[PDB]
């Protein structure tokens, strides 16, 4: 039986913190300039963070506002304190921005499949699920005690591709100093986290009977984000996406505006992906688009159906783009890029959201793929 | 019928913003172990427009070292050849700030490895084509062959493939800094096509690549004088498909560059490599993805799973069984047996972790064929 393991972190771990950032900063600006163009890098580590890059803007109060919209997320996160390793209000904040006023050969991959709601590989879905969550329980008071910084982790046994045993769960969160590990944190883990999150989703083969939940298994996590430690932006591009689960043509999404095509075209192909399966054309799908110097359409779009189409995968490969308009104006335009609705992407995923709607989410092309068969 | 496949991948020469602070990590990286081996590092570097950055946290005992970093810094960006502001940047003169937090002294994990017989070296073809190239436009720097050459660059190559063969070599994309005298059609572009393309595609000598009709593309967006992290900005771990099979495998996740060998993340994605690139070489499969699958708990694998891809001469589940047998993945085994605490990692920091024609690394090593064929 194979293993597959995938983790997801919280909102309050450094290098989501630093996505996070940079991507507030792309929000603050599209809020005023839709048409900014932002490459903009976070640095964290013990006591400060270092907002870098480039911007060509009209939004020159917004990016007077910089320093003030990077205190604020961070107090957003929920650093407010010393005693929890950081605070947004007193942390140093170093702004080294290059300011001014105002295709290339590609590959890139998407994937879905319908192991879950959100047709998205179970590992990943699960690990980005428990994240939410243990944010989510902090955040509503359910469990007031818990402190930003936090990672899951989710093995699942497969049986001739099918999910059929929950292996092992892992949740390491931060927590006040007076908690004990083994009679509250550990208990109200399991009934709030993942007990609710395992309701939730209510897989159909996934036997949870007997799987062993790890708490905090290094034991007391009181100090967290960056304190001792240090975060950068564009370094859980892993988690952002399929967990591991699908090939990845390499770079990171946040800081960077839509017009960055490793960005924009990655949603793109993850839309395809999902309304492919969700029109029951195959059960999984990896998409790969191919771009040309020179030709703004794709000069190739392949899939992989790894047996699972119920149409031939040849006539899927001719449909594709007659459905979909590749060309990243036409992306742009038609998923409506250019609004400030990137900084909710840089924590629990950029695929799969179960609790915000994303442009490249939408299931509006099944029937167009329907009628073109 | 299908539509021939088109795949592209990518590589940047040591210059490149992002690739200046791996090799800056693992430079601060190499410079403790060679005075004690058992550091603990984990080191993040930031560039920007005439500055550098080095943050996180050292274990270390030692502290001469690590008071020297910040001349370690320097040393590297003038090895990398940025040594005047009319190149963007000036190991020199630029801005060094230390943020590193310094003292004395499992895991539910998964990592894959892979490898294929499209090359000599094991590597997927377009990777390990892109790897060469941006190896050999820095060769003719370095050298003296093309002088006018400046560190930042950048190679992307796509090749069509037909039923799995790779038949033609389609685009080939030469981005590199350089003088600001240069003639870009009379001079870069045909001196590129001789002395990097060429000279590449020769030594390669691939049987089914045919490169009669390649596109090449030099400084497709013009002239390319000034580079780095001027008017820019890297970090370490940015690159981490160039490090590895240029998306042409599956990732687990982590980035290999300021962390020490005690990061499974870094030494487990070495050993899987060199699982693969020893399966493979022992004709047990033409091409492997090697997945292994660790548990808080316990040091040697619960798991480990391959996908030859229909490629398989043995029955897979045979191979699956005798890896664990004939290799020891237990990380301290992993790390002892490929003798990883050594000043070995600077090297890694650009041009590919695998599949490298230029240096010798131990986890690219064919010195388990023998174990596996005995095993079989
Ligand atoms: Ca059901
Ligand atoms: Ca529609
Ligand atoms: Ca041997
Ligand atoms: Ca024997």
């Amino acid at each position: 039986g194979r293993l597959f393991t995938s983790e997801s972190v919280t909102e309050g771990h450094p290098d989501k913190i630093c996505d996070a950032i940079s991507d507030s900063v792309l929000d603050a600006l599209l809020a005023q300039d839709p048409r900014s163009r932002v490459a903009v890098e976070t640095l964290v580590t013990t006591g400060q963070v270092h907002v870098v890059g480039e911007v060509t803007t009209t939004a020159k109060e917004a990016f007077a506002d910089i320093t003030n919209t990077v205190r604020e997320r961070i107090l957003d996160i929920g650093y407010d304190s010393s005693d929890k390793g950081f605070d947004g209000a007193s942390c140093g904040v170093n702004i080294g921005i290059g300011a001014q006023s105002p295709g290339d050969q590609g590959l890139m991959f998407g994937y879905a499949i319908n192991d879950t709601p959100e047709r998205m590989p179970l590992p990943i879905a699960l690990a980005h699920r428990l994240s939410r969550r243990l944010t989510e329980v902090r955040k509503n008071g359910v469990l007031p005690y818990l402190r930003p910084d936090g990672k899951t982790q989710v093995t699942i046994e497969f049986e001739d591709d099918v999910p059929v045993r929950l292996d092992t769960v892992v949740i390491s969160t931060q927590h006040a100093a007076d908690i004990d590990l083994e009679n509250t944190l550990t208990p109200d883990i399991r009934e709030k986290v993942l007990n609710t999150v395992l309701n939730d989703l209510a897989h159909d083969t996934l036997d949870t009977s007997s799987t062993r939940l790890l708490v905090n298994p290094t034991g007391k996590f009181v100090v967290g984000g960056p304190m001792g430690d240090a975060g950068l932006t564009g370094r859980k591009i892993i988690v952002d996406t399929y967990g591991g689960w699908a090939r990845h043509g390499g770079g990171a999404f946040s800081g960077k505006d839509p017009s960055k095509v490793d960005r924009s075209a990655a949603y793109a192909m993850r839309w395809v992906a999902k309304n492919i399966v969700a029109a029951g054309l195959a059960e999984r799908v990896e998409v790969q688009v191919a771009y040309a110097i020179g030709k703004a359409a794709p000069v190739g779009l392949f899939i992989e159906t790894f047996g699972t189409a119920t149409v031939d995968p040849v006539k899927i490969e001719k449909i594709v783009p007659e459905v979909f308009d590749l060309r990243p104006g036409a992306i742009i335009r038609d998923l409506d890029l250019l609004r400030p609705i990137y900084a909710q992407t840089a924590a629990y995923g950029h695929f799969g959201r179960t609790d915000v709607e994303l442009p490249w989410e939408q299931l509006n092309k099944v029937d167009d793929l329907k009628r073109a068969i």
